[PDB]
Formats: C-alpha cells, structure tokens, sequence
C-alpha cells in the first residue's frame, strides 16, 4: 500500500489509518 493508495482513500480512512501510526 502505497502513500497515494492512502492519498485516495475517504476522510474517515485518512484519521483512523493515521490513527495507527498516531497522528490522530
């Protein structure tokens, strides 16, 4: 999975995909 894969995914993907990660 790509950064731009992620670039394309809704809003909701953006905060909880993130979340694992920890920015949100």
């Amino acid at each position: 999975m790509t950064r731009s894969a992620f670039a394309n995914l809704p809003l909701w993907k953006q905060q909880a995909l993130m979340k694992e990660k920890g920015l949100f």
